[PDB]
């Protein structure tokens, strides 16, 4: 949600803003629904002034012996005034709630303008693309060839856009994201959490899927023994449980910043994706990530975002994958994200480069839905959040696979992956 | 899935067995749909004699040149009748095989009968419960001590009977997972593999989850663009989707016994759980197993099933945690086992064992259902086993509250240190 002050004191500003990011707030209607508002919390206060007096008035005339008839039925009806009127400020605050959930977050003034990702603007690089002196193999011939990625096999216990891995394919995989949390938690000043993979719809809204975005996930139907407590859905990334543990909260702004990572899986209905990506792994129901996110006091979120953006760099230049970093134009960003720094890693049979992470810094929009305040040594106010993949494992595993590839079909182990898989050299 | 020879032609025998282990087979209901389904086959035949005996006069009448109309009219009425015939056998052997599924598998010979978990049988016993010299702590106080489990934050996120854990116990779960899988990998000689947590109807009733125990498992709605082949279940155990690996396989025997391992979490909805287990992480939604599988020939299974117990049993040794090897009796075993040793943990703060690892060995019966053969010529059904090698979240506690220290650090066991950057103690 964007701060409520900025859509009542500036709308037409606010309205300039996000139609560069492809979206159309409706001014006039929320406009009439805010003066709709303000005239009944007016009349909602006048009321309760007007009833409280009336019934002074009562004890007044009940201890002078007079009658209290004509009051009471005074009383009684301001407080059926009173009642209706308090229905209908809850309906119209609804009205108004329902529309706020809807808006995108406020892009930065650096986001540059544009209308999709051919619009995204390369900001820095680092490594050289691998000149290969053989014909080179994708992820999904190599994992065939050391029977260690096996699609049929998914396909068989569960269906398309899911993954079998086995040996020491899986035990790399497996490396990746040991290296990547211990990295984070060791050199980055990240604490790490094991979080629960299934959440209900408070937190779905406090990071932005619901309203707009339950099709996007798995749900799951409730338990018979939790009816009313249990419709949950799996969570499409770490960003969400972690953002979420600070929901309700007023942290000192002295214990901030709050940096958290977690290896989990996460599972996308990839809705809208027919015929896209459907080699391999690059577009999954189910992959796992290594996270990073931060929580930290407002003035601190835009330098978080580069610190955030350089542990999910130092993976990658630690493993040896060469890359570009693009900074995301306001039509291509994320529903919450204010600011995002893609980074695209070189895949060899693609001859380009492919998503391994987004970094952003959600601003207070996140914060403003959790209601997760900041105290300074007393008066509060919502914190800024941030989310970065440190990184995607799957695609992690392609580029490795890719880029490591030898003639012969085996694949060198990255130096950083050795000790995590026992000294091992090379697949196959 | 039982033999359905053995139904069909020893129903008593099969009866007698099952009792053992509290279910009573309905031999009637079985047998008059037996009956009536050899009744159908017979009447078929009957049925399909008809029709090419009274097809072959209508080629001899054709070639004399009389009136061919009376005997196509007969010829369809009998191809209707057999239509008839076999539309009725078709739901009556969908309806046999809908109760052969809900039949659980036949105890072997040396299990111990008995009625429930009091009737269980101590095999073997490892390890001396530690002598305290403080009030102990239990794993949920240790946790909250050094803010390590957060049961609050996951009635948050989520609901009851989750958990978010942080820092040095987070850690400390994550290097029980990786030693487990290192040690049955490098020195256990199983295959490492990476599973889907989602899986399909075909591979629920592969194991056994389906058709008895839906209500046990978490469910996903299908997907609007997978309308038809999105009915999916979160997995309850590494076991379903590791043992349908060789589903609708015929293996050479030189290539048995598989062996797989993975490392995933569990989902289950444990229904009938009332105030049974609500503090803690002993009874979860959500916890984290590192399972072992093995796919054997027939006459190998009973061995396999002493050896992968053993590779449970090792991970509890090298952590050094004292526990118990029991084996359940008839009437305390889930549907699909034939034996099972249950291997139980000490825990502090309970005073008692608690279950750490089943192991078992399911003969032929997930095999039958999945239709996993193997050739040696003639093909047989192959056998499976499952062993939890081990719990993740069970192990926590056990090692939180076993190395726990008086003023409440715990102490980090020696093989998980590699694990652990080196770290000696949680605090
Ligand atoms: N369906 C998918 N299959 C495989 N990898 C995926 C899939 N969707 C996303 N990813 C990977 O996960 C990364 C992060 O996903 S994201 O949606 O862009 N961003 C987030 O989820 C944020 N929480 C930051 O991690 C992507 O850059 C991509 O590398
Ligand atoms: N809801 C739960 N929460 C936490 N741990 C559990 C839960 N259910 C079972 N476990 C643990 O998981 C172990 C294996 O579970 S089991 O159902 O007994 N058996 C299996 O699942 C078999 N596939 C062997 O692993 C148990 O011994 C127990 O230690």
């Amino acid at each position: 949600m964007l701060d409520p002050n900025l859509l009542r004191n500036e709308p037409d500003a606010v309205a300039e803003k996000l139609a560069r990011r492809g979206f159309k707030l409706d001014v006039d209607k929320l406009g009439a629904l805010e003066e709709r508002r303000k005239v009944l919390q007016v009349k909602t206060e006048n009321l309760q002034a007007e009833r409280n007096s009336r019934s002074k008035s009562i004890g007044q005339a009940k201890a002078r012996g007079e009658d209290i008839e004509p009051l009471r039925l005074e009383v009684n009806k301001l407080g059926e005034e009173l009642d209706a009127a308090k229905a209908e400020l809850d309906a119209l605050q609804a009205e108004i709630r329902d529309i706020a959930l809807t808006i995108p977050n406020l892009p930065a003034d650096e986001v540059p303008v544009g209308k999709d990702e051919n619009d995204n603007v390369e900001v820095s690089r680092w490594g050289t693309p691998r000149e290969f002196d053989f014909e080179v193999r994708d992820h999904v011939t190599l994992g065939e060839m050391h029977s260690g990625l096996d699609f049929a096999a998914a396909v068989k216990l569960t269906g398309s856009r899911f993954v079998v891995m086995k040996g020491q394919i899986a035990r790399m995989h497996r490396a990746l994201s040991q290296f990547m949390l211990d990295l984070h938690t060791e050199q980055h000043g990240y604490s790490e959490n094991y979080v629960p993979y299934l959440v209900n719809q408070d937190t779905l809204y406090g990071t932005g899927q619901l309203p707009k975005f339950a099709g996007d996930l798995f749900h799951t139907r409730p338990l018979e023994e939790e009816a009313d407590t249990s419709n949950y859905a799996l969570i499409p990334t770490a960003e969400v449980p972690l953002t979420n543990l600070v929901r309700g909260e007023i942290i000192d702004e002295d214990d901030l910043p709050i940096k958290m990572t977690a290896h989990t899986p996460c599972f996308r209905s990839e809705a809208g994706s027919y015929g896209r990506d459907t080699r391999g792994l690059i577009r999954m129901h189910q992959f796992d990530k290594v996270e990073m996110v931060q929580i930290v006091r407002p003035e601190d979120s835009m330098a978080a975002l580069e610190e955030m953006t350089g542990h999910a760099e130092k993976v990658l230049q630690l493993l040896g994958l060469p890359y570009r970093k693009i900074i995301l134009c306001t039509g291509d960003m994320g529903f919450g994200a204010c600011k995002t720094y893609d980074l695209e890693v070189w895949i060899p049979a693609q001859n380009t480069y492919r998503e391994i992470s987004s970094c952003s810094n959600v601003w207070d929009f996140q914060a403003r839905r959790m209601q997760a305040r900041c105290r300074s040594k007393k008066k509060t106010r919502l914190v800024h959040t941030l989310n970065g993949s440190g990184l995607a494992v799957g695609r992690t595993l392609v580029a490795v696979m890719e880029n490591y590839q030898q003639a012969d079909g085996r694949i060198e182990v990255p130096e950083v992956l050795r000790p995590y898989m026992n000294g091992l050299e090379y697949i196959g």
